[PDB]
């Protein structure tokens, strides 16, 4: 209601309760600590929309029961369909590696190497076996092509450093930036350099292979680099798996720099804000977050963003006041789901971090001024001749205008509900579906709750889309969105099929 | 496409056709030049839409003829039912008068007076037979109580004024200020008084009658002062004209001052420019115009405009350079229709005179910039729950969006397609209509093109609808507003009646 | 005070009075009507800024008796310094002309033509002396190489037209498309043609010399076609004529099609709106006036517009009733000064005329949305490193947050208080300058109010500017701008010179 | 450069430098880990503006020595008068408070409460030596007045909590609600309840005089619930320390809700986000900090925001990772300065936490959109007749136009430099001043850097001000603010004394 961003800011009041609908999805991790159908049965109440597994611990036969695990709670609420919820289930693939060889042969032996001394690395085979505070053995055989003189090695997750002196054939010798301690098998990262790997390991393509066995409803890609990278991922899925949704991780200098090839190519992004802040320096991190973020809105594309619970650093309470900041960060600058990685894998309160994320999401909805944003989505889309595109913008401005308090939409491959959610209004979108697998997907965008409708196809097709339509509006009122005598704006098309919406009626509830 | 005002008017180009379609309706006086079947037929086809009568001049019997006369001519083209085109017929009270005495008694004979000499002015019937340079006589029996001391008096379109100098009881002294010719029954104006003559006269509740039994589209309503002599009006047009629409003429100081209480009261106002420019000074006659067509567009009411044709003041060519920079200032102020009275009354080439107004009418539509209007009414509208209004704000976003060359809307009282018209969108409004009257009266709200449809009404309802869309269809396409596979908006109900209008569909043209 | 463009109409009042400044520039032109010194000291009284001097009639020993008489009146006021008006003179040259023979020797003999009737147009010298109604002699040698088929010729003011039939080396044959009556030595002109004639004719070389000679503000130059005309005259003025102002005349479809070139050339444009409309088509005139107005504000170059009296076509009443819609509309277009040519030369009237243009000028500037224009002009304005610019900027926001009821500026060339009106800020400019000449042509600039100082130059420099800018404050407060303490912004350099501007002082009226 | 937010958000650059200038101040508790001249010197190099004491632990002769210490450090630089920089002292009073009494007689015996006992909490003196876990005595004679039934009660900062029961005449029966261990001497917060306490304490008033005495810079008042205990304080600083700047603490519902009144009476706000989230749940202290920040901007006063550094809740490796997300936000809302409490007064590494908030704080700058925000102040400004805020707005629109890279003012008190920072310009604001209080409070208002002048008051006034603007210069140079050949503006008077700002030059640096 406010003419200003700076006159909305001085009007939040404190004193005042929030709307029930939560906009932003909430995907959480499955490891031991929640593996249970008793343990994911009360996530499922508390909020969760995603289960994410990772493919990096464990083998396909341990994953498989997780799989099974999650479907069968899911399953449970299937009595009441009116109260069922619909839950997704994704694949975050191991992803493309370099590892250094096992020290003095052991791997549970470490030496600890102190600042100045340098050491060789070296490709050949021989020193694999055994790697001293001289030699150590990497894994990647092109290091050396990639590499430039002046340019910075990370052994361990940045705990040692060590900056290239002399380059040589076949050999590397490296000064020593910061002390620590070499374990073996530890991961390499090679800031600013342009790397080679393949898209695509000899393991990822047995994973992408298990998961389409496994009908999962995404892939969370890792180390995308350019867009030749995503190509690669879609032809290994195949034609069998072509419904997928490839999400791109953005985790190196690279994929930042080529971002806009990326976006085009992909399905939707996700911010590894971990993996990001070893490669790039703490106080640009930051920055590069809300331009993807940005980009991500302008495009009409879902953008994940990978958080964290944070606590104080002096610590003399007993306390530990989870400080959420971190998650109401990425809510306001427009990220569509937030995630909660170790949190709900291995720790020992899962639901109460469930439970953390959905009321911090619920309540940062308040401070942005969602005007200003909607507004200016608007201006920036072009004049086509598309009919479903005209249907779109017609409903969300008969809906400011009447507040109405619903958009219902008749949806098989989610694109329709998709148009109407990249304008941000203030009223829930409602998905009314058959396909399942569109139900589930549907909680990658932000601020559309699907629906899934189980009962027999109906004889005249406009009887069909009559009795949908109600469906809907029983949903909607037992969920509490609008009650009896509200209005709603209600969406669909002239004929059965895909791309054909058209008509936009405003109704009474009934 | 400009962001701004002045780039909008420096990118204005000389060598660029305009559209075919005309917004601005166009209403036509006619007397003797052009009260024949194929003269009006010939006008007709130049763009006259409304055929104005003024009952000041001829009898009930002589009025009667030319209303025959312009059905005829109208009914003439209803033999193909695509290019037959609607003509309103509206009618002018003579109004409200008061009236000077016969001088010298003959009526012919004309008495001159000089500035300073005093005159009074008596009420007594005496001297209503003998008016000499020293006594006038004056129809108004109250004309001393609504008279101050410093008032002025103009007799016979402010040719002569008096200063009121001294006041007394049943008779007035007065200096002279302006020096003329008194002739007999010249009409009186008093300036800054708020006048206490009756709303209609004896005169005009009968000619009130006589177009209720004529079955005229509008009544021309003169001499309004405050918005009890609107109910008045609307009291003596009865029950059995209560379709009819009311237009207020606006002329004088006190219903300039009051004009937001009439405004309420009526349908639609006219801007009568010469009357105004007696009573008010000439210079500030240009503001309130200005003033009286802003708050009409904010209201979303019709606002007529009478002009004329100038020409020069110094003139030594032969040719009379019919100058139309009075029509086209109006055309730019916002008017919906523009009037000219003596061109197609008693003038000798009538015919070349709507040709005029056409032509100018047309061009200087280009000038506005209908971006910041069209913006500018839509944040100056109310949030409210009536359906049939947010189907419309719903059609005309829509509409920018996809360029579609038309809206369709089925109406019967016209009220439909007058909540889309007070938006301005860029496209035509056809509105399609059984009700013969309603197809009349839309010729007052600028850019809708009425279309009547002669058809029976078929068995199944649903069926009667998609035959008056189709017909719309090929109306449109005849009239060239659009062609084979463009995009148009349609608009209607879920049931028959009025009040239901909820429906927007965009259809591709067949 | 209105947020928008529609709520500044609406509320505009009649019954509230306007400011005693006038902002726009009045320009008359002196004939035989308004040539004595005791006619000229009546119109400076009234409001005339600019004396124009037309050199299509008259000799060389006339004119300069006009320029002595103009200068006898200025002069009588230069007693009381405080009251003292400066008035500029120009010079309207008469531009190159195409011209027909005498028809039939004579040259009072008058030779009617009908329509369809083939004429030939013959170049060679011996048909110069007998013109008859199939043979006419036009001055123009090159007129068959830049004419075409099928184009247009215009003889006398647009009387008779005549379409190119037959093109032949030498010869035209050409039908007739209107009847009139041709005369002798009557003036041609050719639409659409890229006429090649040059861009000083023999006889204005002359009177640019003269007014050299005689020390005229500044030259209106006719016929301006393209950006080297503009530089021919500019050449002709010399380097002892290098500060009299160019005004470039646009009068054919080429000097339209060319503006951007020409508007970079020239000092100031004038659109000659009677010339545009013998060649331009009457309602595309309007347009291109607007669109020439519009560029001149954007450019920050002052744009003068030539006017008439206008009065009703249908004429029964004896008032001649002088219609000033035509000069109200250019006011409002955004002109700088407005011109009346007839009526203050040869008519019955002068005083009159000037009086009117004075009242409708003041009463139109209520209309305008100024602050619309303010924001739109401060926009379009580039970032630079002149000191000087980023004074002007300074003091005019200033000026708005005091509600300051003057600028005061001190000026040599003028050039830095053309800087500050090209914002067009609310309040008045009065520029202070010892040169008299830059005291004449400020009266070009929208806003500003010249005054002349006579005073000696002070000793200290300082001193100097403290006397000038008090004078400046008398001058104010006599005209009655500002009464004591209020408030100004003054504006001056830090040393003596041109092109030293930098400081801006907020102070109290003493 | 961006016309929207979302295109300013999609053009951030991660390959792209800073400037050096630091537009946040810097505030530092003052603790043993850094009381030393070696500490001291040491962070005023990485960036400390202010030294804050806080007046809860150690005694009067202790805090003396501090000062004394932060003085010697200051004075060092005070050699080369160029690279001097000003510090200020600040002073945390201890606040008033409620105190449970010794548990078990001996004050270090520790008695656990389960969830659900009942518990009576009495006011009399004869249990404030022996509290067990049935009977507490608090301090707070009046407790049973403020609370109500089902008010709850924290005790020892919100570990315990206490609903009301049973509410009696100098007795409280209360239920337990939350398990902990009750120590000996531990604080009271009463939610919700509007509390009776003095505003100053027997003890501050002690420390308030001490302060006066010490030449503090200014104070910080602690646990402010009225307009009324701000007017307390005022008096208690008499008339010898008037000049003392009093930030008010906002630390309880009620100070929330009463905001507006305590703004008015302050020179500027804390927001305690420690101490606001034992008393308000931890969701919505989120909401009541933007809150604050808005309309301290609105306002023109300056806002502290009191922060901490955070590290990951789930910590396998090795280094702290400090995560300054906390941080980062409050530069973004638009806080003034941030403050750091315990890193520095007793952690183990104080200068790498000001290194840390010093690199966080500057690069945070990019992403805020500077545009929006100085538009958005400009808008809400009220029209005055006051010569000094004419020409602050002047400075600020100047400097934009030329890009000039810094405004000098010259200042005593220091409200000329104020007025110019509460617009927000790009270019840094040099604050001249004698003053050396003066320089030392700049450090609250952001983008303000004071410079103090040191030498001899010179005897012709205008040359005493020609020289404090060329210290400017040179100043601004050394710290490599603009080069030769810039521009910048200059801000001054037209005689000596406070209240008399009135000239702007745009002058080039020498």
């Amino acid at each position: 209601m406010a003419d200003t961003f700076l006159e909305h800011m001085c009007r939040l009041d404190i004193d005042s309760p929030p709307i029930t609908a939560r906009n932003t999805g909430i995907i959480c991790t499955i490891g031991p600590a929640s593996r249970s159908v008793e343990t994911l049965k009360e996530m499922i109440k508390s909020g969760m929309n995603v289960a994410r597994l990772n493919f990096s611990h464990g083998t396909h036969e341990y994953h498989a029961e997780t799989i099974k695990n999650v479907r069968t709670a899911t399953e449970s609420f299937a009595s009441d369909p009116i109260l069922y919820r619909p839950v997704a289930v994704a694949l975050d693939t191991k992803g493309p590696e370099i590892r250094t060889g096992l020290i003095k042969g052991s791997g549970t032996a470490e030496v600890e190497l102190k600042k100045g001394a340098t050491l060789k690395i070296t490709l050949d085979n021989a020193y694999m076996e055994k790697c001293d505070e001289n030699i150590l053995w990497l894994d990647y055989k092109n290091i050396c092509k990639v590499v430039e003189v002046g340019s910075k090695i990370y052994v361990d997750d940045g705990l040692i450093s060590l900056q290239v002196k002399q380059k040589g054939a076949d050999f590397l010798v490296t000064e020593v930036e910061n002390g620590g301690s070499l374990g073996s098998k530890k991961g390499v990262n090679l800031p600013g350099a342009a790397v080679d790997l393949p898209a695509v390991s000899e393991k990822d393509i047995q994973d992408l292979k298990f998961g389409v066995e496994q009908d999962v409803d995404m892939v969370f890609a890792s180390f995308i680099r350019k867009a030749s990278d995503v190509h690669e991922v879609r032809k290994v899925l195949g034609e069998k798996g072509k419904n997928i949704k490839i999400i791109s991780k953005i985790e190196n200098h690279e994929g930042v720099r080529r971002f806009d090839e990326i976006l085009e190519a992909s399905d939707g992004i996700m911010v590894a804000r971990g993996d990001l802040g070893i490669e790039i320096p703490a106080e640009k991190v930051f920055l590069a977050q809300k331009m993807m973020i940005g980009r991500c809105n302008r495009a009409g594309k879902p953008v994940i963003c990978a958080t964290q619970m944070l606590e104080s650093m002096i610590k003399k309470p007993r306390p530990t006041r989870a400080e959420g900041s971190d998650v109401a960060n990425a809510v306001l600058d427009g990220a569509d789901c937030i995630m909660l990685s170790g949190e709900t894998a291995k720790g020992d309160y899962p639901l109460e971090a469930v439970r953390m994320q959905h009321l911090i999401a619920r309540e940062a909805e308040a401070a942005i001024y969602h005007l200003q944003l909607f507004e200016e989505l608007r201006r920036l889309a072009p004049i086509t001749s598309d009919p479903t595109e005209a249907t779109a913008v017609g409903a969300v401005e008969a809906s400011f205008k009447c507040c109405s308090g619903a958009i219902i939409v008749l949806t098989k491959s989610g694109r329709s509900a998709h148009q109407v959610a990249r304008y941000r209004p203030r009223a829930p979108i409602i998905a009314v579906t058959r396909n399942p697998q569109t139900a589930r997907q549907a909680h990658l965008y932000r601020g559309i709750f699907p629906v899934l409708c189980k009962d027999p196809v109906q004889e005249a097709w406009a009887e069909d889309v009559d009795l949908r339509v109600n469906f809907a509006m029983n949903v909607g009122k037992a969920r509490g969105f609008f009650k009896k005598g509200d209005v709603v704006i209600v969406l669909t098309g002239w004929r059965p099929g895909s791309g054909f919406t058209n008509t936009m009626r405003v109704v009474p509830v009934p």
